[PDB]
């Protein structure tokens, strides 16, 4: 019950693991393609997602149960669509995910002619994810799994940051990797899918590079740009700011536009936004008028609407308005300071938080001095 991609592309997904190591990149790529793809691929994520919601073993087993055969809108290795060179999106996911949960987002601006890379974090802020020991464990598909760490209170400040800085390292790290495939570079997906990676050679707009990120991603969207001059704006989604250094909010030269949700926000947080605020600086907010922090993950379409108000997977409004709302904001965003050749300009109110469902900027207030 994923939604299909709203725009004219047909949607290809595959996975892309290189080196085989914990300190390699792990990513998801949707891509526009010449529906399959499976949403969640192994047990060990169902335990993770578990261990994550503080239940046993037995709940681990029941989402497996529940969700483990349900796929996702996307043609699975399916060829890259061959004659024209796409923009990349680099993706990162909040805490207690992992890099297929956002595949909502992913298809979507696939479907619009973006390449999108979704990470993988070893960060240990992911439920679960995996990496090989040597290429012998590779080569018969012989996985070690990393769990999400649990954080003691005194830890939270410190690890947090440590871990942000690993996934901004991360984010780098995919792009280099994608930019070196686009001029190339031969790689061996440690995964042996019948997808070839030099279909990707030539196939980057390598000067329009977009980041863009969820919860734990949105502080990574944050700290990516500030690290890395080769991104050229981010969208951060109901960014979680608390795991920034101080010293950040004021090292961000790309635009930024922040996309929340209604309930999830507070002052502490939104003090946080401002900081990153500056007249000389393109900075964009609105928030999604009845929406959770969940309306921007893909578990916010796996149940009814009852059920998925109690476990807060829902909010008052619509998830597929929601998720519709935030990814045309996005697109008019993207095309406005990638410099986009496409008519995503038609929702440039979106930016403004023109629209029934939307609040320009947000409902909270801070002080100015
Ligand atoms: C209390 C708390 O920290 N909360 C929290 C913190 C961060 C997030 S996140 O950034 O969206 N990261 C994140 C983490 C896990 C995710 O899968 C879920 C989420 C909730 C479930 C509830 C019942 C049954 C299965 C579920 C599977 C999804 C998804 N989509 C996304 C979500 C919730």
């Amino acid at each position: 019950k994923i939604p299909r991609g709203n725009g004219p592309y047909s949607v290809g997904c595959t996975d892309l693991m290189f080196d085989h190591t914990n300190k390699g990149t792990f990513l998801r790529l949707y891509y526009p393609s010449q529906l399959d793809t499976l949403w969640i691929p192994n047990k060990e994520y169902f335990w993770g997602l578990s261990k994550f919601l503080g239940t046993h073993w037995l709940m681990g087993n029941i989402l497996r149960l529940l969700f483990g055969s349900m796929t996702t809108p996307a043609n699975w290795n399916s060829p890259l669509r061959p004659g024209e060179k796409y923009p990349l999106v680099v993706f990162s996911h909040g805490l207690g995910a992992f890099r297929t949960l956002y595949s909502a987002i992913g298809i979507d601006l696939a479907s619009h002619g973006f390449i999108v890379a979704a990470v993988e974090h070893r960060d240990r802020s992911a439920s679960a994810t995996y990496y090989f020991k040597d290429q012998s464990a590779a080569e018969i598909g012989d996985k070690s799994w990393l769990y999400l760490r649990t954080l003691k209170q005194e830890e939270e400040t410190h690890i947090r940051n440590e871990q942000v800085r690993q996934r901004a390292k991360e984010c780098s790290q995919a792009l280099s990797l994608i930019l070196d495939i686009d001029h190339g570079k031969p790689v061996k997906n440690a995964l042996d899918l019948k997808f070839d990676m030099e279909q990707l050679k030539d196939s980057i707009d390598r000067e329009k590079i977009a980041v863009i990120g969820h919860s734990f991603g949105g502080a990574t969207v944050i700290q990516t740009l500030s690290e890395d001059q080769r991104f050229r704006c981010g969208i951060a989604l109901d960014a979680w700011m608390f795991p920034l250094g101080d010293e950040v909010y004021s090292r961000i030269p790309q635009p930024l536009f922040f996309i929340n949700s209604e309930y999830f926000q507070y002052p502490a947080n939104i003090i946080k936004m401002k900081k990153c605020y500056s007249p000389d600086k393109e900075r964009k907010m609105i928030t999604i008028r009845g929406s959770v922090h969940q309306n921007f993950a893909d578990f916010t379409f796996a149940t009814g609407k009852i059920i998925g108000h109690m476990l807060k997977l829902k909010g008052d409004i619509d998830s597929n308005v929601a998720i519709d709302l935030s990814n045309k904001a996005s697109l008019a965003f993207l095309q406005k300071h990638l410099g986009l050749h496409k008519d995503f300009d038609q929702w440039d109110c979106l930016i403004e938080g023109d629209d029934e469902n939307l609040i320009p900027g947000t409902n909270i207030n801070t002080t100015n001095q």
